[PDB]
């Protein structure tokens, strides 16, 4: 019938009712092949096609408030005949909206969802060149960074057809800072982009070994080799570290950009697969001042920040660990609450998830949550989120993982 | 095989092989059913119970490092013929001693098993009336607490027969404070201890309506009516919180207890079963700074120390929340610390269980571990425990949740 979820902070019950229509388990595995949706060398087949497409359009046309029985009918049947004789479909303008929005409300590790239907969908479906990638890449950002006012959008590219002409990004994020190996053992910039940094070199990019050096979009179009293309610095906006209280922060040369674009996933709809569309939505403080800026493999400033603030930087139990990255985190919101960009802290976003959770169980008795990703990576039983039981499970449409595309790419020259 | 486990921070990669001897899961659920072992209204049947007894035994004589061939057949068939002449059988204090660190080697939740070998153990298989429980229960507390120098123990009561004469302690953990609701509507003391409060008034108790009231032992002996039992307020060791710059801080009044003991949950070992068996370590800072304090079901005093702070406790982006739980944590840390009363912050304890995990994984290759417990409830990305993926698995021996006594109890008076 249904599963019985408690949020042991108000004491609240839900019923999830919704689990029912998931698909195909491992503790805190952060790459489960349940997760991801690998290449292909053949077209989908049809018998599995046929009822996903049908399973489909009848989400779609069970949607509208006011339904449309006779237009519901007539897409069954258009759709069952275009894939009998072409062997595959083309989802309309309207449905394909309708399907990002839908997989990214059932993204499991996604804590913005309460904007689910907040999306703007740019259709380049029609693409067929690397350089016809890169323009509607650019008009994406652009679109997406409105001068700091950050939009979520997302840019669709050609669906998977046989599997052996993918478009794919090779990047993970379209804005990302690259990560040099120094001559003296030590890294530099983004540590995790050392792997992905050497390719573009491998590729021909000029590497400028700095700090945060912005990586070049690596595209591949309708199966074809990987291009190179640098974006457009005046395209890529980004906000400069200020602590509203210790001048000195400044003196560590800190920034990060301004656009959170997912770049290497894949979207799952109606038996339909899209290789390459990249989405953006907005920072949330603790993404860049703690993970970012704090993780160990990554830029590492947590030990420096300390020296700096006087603390006992060498007795654990001072919690001097805590005081930092408290600090780090007033910094990164501060400084895009001054520079006009758009920015949410952590607490007001797990509310604001909290809202949306209790939103979608009246909606529709459920929503996938993976608790792991969405409690945040500081003070995770003051947020509400940390308290509230949930369910992860892969609904449809939805927004998977896939294999890293130099692994699977057999190359031409 | 086996199964790879990464750890994201390190990079470090992990086999682990010992997930195969599980036995019979749901996301973030606290109390799933797979964690349960529930009440019995008849014994063990044979059939069941002669094969968990003997693949414990060929555990405990696996683990000698010189191996002892001979004594081992024999307490083999030793084993096999009192369970054909009695229907089960007694382990021997060597072995129950040896089932107990297992139990707690084995529990996917605890942070601190690191200490998994150092444990006192109390036999109190022997006793038989409530009156005799409470005797043995003062002298474990007494032995705990050791004048603030706290040491890791168990106190093993006699184990399920039929069903019908379990040993069983009502209360959560020994010392515990207690939770009044007030005429006002507002509540008194720990909100959690709401339920259970009203049971021990019911059974005669004093309340003394205040902040905080050591809870009464419920005892229940041989599946008898409970007993009420006052633990002597000169073995509640309490620790009085003080902060190392806000003298204002010890004007809030607080206080804690220094002994942090489970009472009840059950001990699963060779197919028997120990439904009373309370069981303590030290506490870990953020236990009682950040879960304890800050809880809003629990004493809740995040706003009020905020306000005495001077932060805009108004404004959720300007962090106040994070700040102020920083301080109460290193209130705690620190009034343990002066106080001369074992503790241990966060930090350090993650770093501990990350030495204990690397040393499971070589010497048995695994570790149940459930993240979502083992990840400090402040700055989870900030320890190095957030990013090592570990798989969670029940082995046995094993320390099982129980159904509330007063949920299943066959009252007689
Ligand atoms: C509008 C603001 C949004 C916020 C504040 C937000 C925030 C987040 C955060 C904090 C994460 C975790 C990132 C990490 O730790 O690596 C995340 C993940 C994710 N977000 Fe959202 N998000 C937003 C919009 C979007 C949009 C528009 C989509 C899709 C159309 C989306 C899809 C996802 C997915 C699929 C993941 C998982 C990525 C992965 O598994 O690595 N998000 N988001
Ligand atoms: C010596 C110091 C120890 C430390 C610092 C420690 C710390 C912890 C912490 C932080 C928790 C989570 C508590 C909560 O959030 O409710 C926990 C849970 C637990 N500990 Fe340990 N522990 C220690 C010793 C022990 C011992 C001696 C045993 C058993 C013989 C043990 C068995 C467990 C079990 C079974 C749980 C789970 C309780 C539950 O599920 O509610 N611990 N411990
Ligand atoms: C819903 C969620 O499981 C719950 O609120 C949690 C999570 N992890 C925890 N972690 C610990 N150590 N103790 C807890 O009480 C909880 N509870
Ligand atoms: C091992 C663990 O799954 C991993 O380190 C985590 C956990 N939860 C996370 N939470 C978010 N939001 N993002 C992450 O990268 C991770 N990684
Ligand atoms: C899409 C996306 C991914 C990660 N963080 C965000 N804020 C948004
Ligand atoms: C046994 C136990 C349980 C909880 N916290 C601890 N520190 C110890």
């Amino acid at each position: 019938q249904y599963v019985r979820i408690k949020n042991w902070g108000s004491g609240e019950i839900l019923h999830d009712t919704l689990h029912h229509k998931a698909t195909s388990c491992l503790g805190s595995i952060m790459n489960p092949k349940s997760l991801t949706r690998g290449p292909r060398d053949k077209p989908t087949p049809l018998e599995e096609l046929l009822p996903h497409a049908i399973e489909f359009i009848n989400q779609y046309y069970g949607s509208f408030k006011e339904a449309k029985i006779e237009e519901h009918l007539a897409r069954l049947e258009a759709v069952t005949k275009e894939i009998e004789t072409t062997g595959t479909y083309q989802l309309t303008l309207d449905e394909l909206i309708f399907a990002t929005k839908m997989a990214w409300r059932n993204a499991p590790r996604c804590i913005g969802r309460i904007q689910w239907s907040n999306l703007q969908v740019f259709d380049a479906r029609n693409c067929s060149t690397a350089q016809e990638m890169f323009q509607h890449i650019c008009r994406h950002i652009l679109y997406a960074t409105n001068n700091g006012n950050i939009r979520s959008a997302i840019t669709v590219f050609p669906q998977r057809s046989d599997g052996k002409h993918d478009f794919r990004l090779w990047n993970s994020q379209l804005i990302r800072y690259a990560g040099y190996q120094m001559p003296d053992g030590t890294i530099r910039g983004d540590a995790a982009t050392l792997e992905f940094t050497q390719l573009c070199i491998d590729l021909g990019w000029k590497p400028r070994y700095g700090r945060f050096d912005v990586l070049p979009l690596v595209l591949q179009a309708d199966g074809q080799d990987p291009e190179v293309f640098e974006i457009p610095p005046d395209l890529v906006l980004e906000v400069t570290m200020e602590h509203p209280k210790y001048e000195w922060f400044q003196e560590l040369g800190l920034k990060w950009y301004a656009l959170p674009a997912v770049a290497n996933m894949l979207l799952e709809v109606g038996g339909l697969e899209f290789p390459a569309c990249p989405f953006n939505g907005w920072y949330m403080g603790t993404e860049i001042g703690v993970r970012d800026f704090c993780d160990t493999q990554r830029y590492n400033i947590l030990e420096e920040v300390g020296r700096r603030m006087g603390l006992e930087t060498h007795t654990l139990a001072s919690l001097w660990k805590d005081r930092a990255v408290t600090e780090i985190n007033v910094a990164v919101l501060h400084s895009f609450q001054k520079q006009n960009v758009t920015i949410m802290d952590h607490h007001t976003a797990s509310e604001s998830f909290m809202k949306h959770m209790q939103n979608e169980y009246r909606a529709r008795g459920g929503c996938p949550a993976d608790w792991i990703w969405l409690v945040p990576p500081v003070s995770g039983s003051i947020t509400p989120v940390f308290h509230q039981e949930m369910l992860n499970y892969v609904l449809s449409p939805f927004y998977y993982y896939q294999i890293e595309p130099w692994k699977t790419h057999i190359w031409q020259n």
